[PDB]
């Protein structure tokens, strides 16, 4: 029927996917003469709980993270004309980006899947509840509290992995109305680390969150 | 018994034949679409902090949909018209809560229904966390909250959704809860974000409860 | 001398082992047409904890679980005389069993290994913590609280799995005597649930428990 | 030239641990025809804390087991003179040893890793945390408070596996000088249980703890 | 095009592993007759909390773990000039160093990843949270409170492995300034004990903290 075409379609996915993935061993991620930028950027949903007692702070966001690999091309043509794919993002090779203040492991509160674009590019997308270093304090008052927590690559350096921002202006058209807190700045900022016993840059995105209480 | 090693070998074969002869498959397609209807069966919503302005419930969600791929004629398979399987034998929509902020907790064994017309049942029964203002549980008109279930990855051109009611399945509902439930609500709406031109369909819960005074 | 004797054992049991299940395709699980029972019962060691807040309870119990395979038989003499063997619990299938009113995760305290003895019964003990709905109110009245929750097949009907109780009374031979509460009565028994929607019978079983603060 | 004999010792290793494990089937466990002796024994680093609420106590201990299988037995001589090696605990068989009266699973807080021995025996030291049921009543008493715990076989009887202790008494020497808690007395003793319904022993080594206040 | 060095850089490092990860089965650790020194250091970067009513102490630090393993040694110039490289931690042995005092399973806040470079050197460097047997009182003191746990191989003498610091000073650089806790001194010194039961040594790294409440 119109059945046979369905068929035809997986039959192009589960070939493309085989071809990507099955037909070399495995990307062994960046290096300096294959370089790699990842662009970041963070969607507030939430300040869950400020704590005056450890000065921890608990955040849920959504990080975009997108990247664009050679190894991960096709002519859509060659493959039935798909242009991309959602697939597992433990079937690719993703980036290490971290938080440097984080005080608990990270919780990922959404599947872990990411989507893949016939040019190469791949843009992942994890839902994370978060609680790094902060001092609330000042929360209850007008001007309220100011806290900052840098993400990037914890083991490479700038020439393997880059970061890079759209905006310096973090999302908040998603940030939960009546959260026990209510949002005065948000905003990502690049920068570029140096230190005295290395000749290589190390980028982060720093997030800096202004907040009081409602 | 007899035909019992039979019926046993007749379901073996019919999952090998499912799945050890046939692939993984790669999941909806913009060509290859499926529609997964949501319910909820509401059971207990066990804490309300307004601390940190989260609620946690308890609810079995129901999950159906069809493959075609799943898809048998019972008279080859010794009259099997279903049969209960492992979740993780199959292909799972990626249905997430879109306000949870702790990562869901699963409170039932993992396993679905897959009937000879290629159609799978899925109930797993869950606690979550999600944002909500609880604020006006002590009083009669009681707080509203509402938490959103949608696809994570997928647009509603790949997965769509429909709920066999917009009524909640209050009957579990456990009668000694220190809330008790005024209203419960499972309402399919769209939205687009036009950085996109395609519809983004979620399962929108609103429950309002209030302290059970008695 | 014996040493080697003991040796032939060893290799019996690994044998019994491979012939049963990998040179045997994994069971698919009950039928309609190959149905099975298990016999479910209660051990219940402690009430760690009972929220006033959350209207929770947490128990600690053993669940003996028993039920019997074909596909697990064998004869002990082409075995070495092996009756009987420990065996880890993910090497077999194992029931889907559950709590139907629990509000977390339920813990396993224990390590998870079944007995499965030659006309292919098996014995399975999880050791458990359990948080399930519960109303502690009167706790601290001679009268006590009452709490109840069923187990069951979750995705299997009565006509796949039968469900039953050797006795209708919680074993409370192990109940800690000091835990902050005692136990007036503890019950275990069988019920069977009907759908509207459906013809099919659900049975569970139900446990029921009254404790007290420990004056 | 001084490398190749560093080289030539690890191929020695390599060559025992592969003809023992993946050259040899995995051992079964002990059978009323191949009985094992466990000895096990305790060294009590902490008492965390009391809670007299839900009559739980938190013991920080390292458990050492220890038990021999000829299985694991070898001539040094044909392994250049290699009397033991460290090993992880997945490797190799271990005893299923539990507390009986504990609340809470347990939670290992060393590496997981043994000590296997030409003559065939192994010795585990896993460092655990356990929450086990104990009513604290006293202390802060001088007599302090008495709690107990079993240890034994979650599904073995005495006929396959037994148990001892190399001494009864509990090793105090690590035990934490600012602990909340100071140890007045501790012990470690065999004991046997029957049951009416069965004729098999069951020996367990029951710990028992007296303690108050600093 | 330059797409091509960048596939055949890209090329190289995957023979490098394979010839390394999969000529040769994962190396069996080091022994007496291979013993095997690791260079450990801390980065001290919050205090995050003092309980004490159990006496347990926070803290949130990165260990820094090298050696050298004569088969993790290449030629760069048979490799393409490759240096060093990133991996995964689960592809290579990694030592058993371990908290001593900790009262809860270690929480791993950072990526696992590890740099491999030519001579064979390995610099791991673990993101931790660590809860430990700390008596806080005095925090509120001028003096203080102070603090110490021991890090070491937890199966391993001195004889296989052997520990050293670079520096007896923590490293400060990176603590966080609005943490809850000042720290007054922060030392990590080598020490070696004899237990009486064993011959032999096993050397510890102490960690010692004095931290006070501001
Ligand atoms: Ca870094
Ligand atoms: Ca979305
Ligand atoms: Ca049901
Ligand atoms: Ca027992
Ligand atoms: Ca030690």
């Amino acid at each position: 029927k119109d059945d046979d075409d369905k068929l035809h379609s997986q039959a192009n996915l589960m070939r493309l996917k085989s071809d990507l993935f099955n037909r070399s061993p495995m990307y062994p991620g960046p290096t300096k003469d294959d370089p790699l930028t990842v662009t970041l950027g963070f969607t507030l949903q939430d300040i869950v709980k400020a704590d005056s007692s450890t000065n921890e702070v608990d955040l849920v966001y959504w990080e975009q993270q997108r990247w664009k690999l050679n190894s991960l091309m096709w002519d859509p043509n060659e493959y039935g004309n798909i242009t991309d794919f959602r697939t597992s993002a433990a079937d690719i090779w993703t980036p290490d980006i971290t938080a440097y203040s984080s005080t608990r492991p990270v919780q990922v509160l959404s599947p872990q899947n990411a989507l893949v674009t016939h040019d190469g590019s791949v843009q992942y997308l994890p839902a994370q509840r978060l609680s790094f270093m902060c001092d609330p304090t000042g929360v209850d008052s007008e001007e309220g509290a100011t806290c900052a927590v840098k993400f990037g690559s914890w083991s490479y350096s700038g020439f393997e992995i880059d970061l890079k921002t759209d905006t310096d202006q973090v999302d908040l058209s998603s940030y939960y109305a009546s959260s026990k807190y209510e949002i005065l700045s948000a905003t990502q900022t690049r920068q570029v680390r140096f230190y005295e016993c290395c000749k290589e840059p190390y980028p982060d995105v720093n997030l800096v969150v202004k907040f009081r209480e409602r």
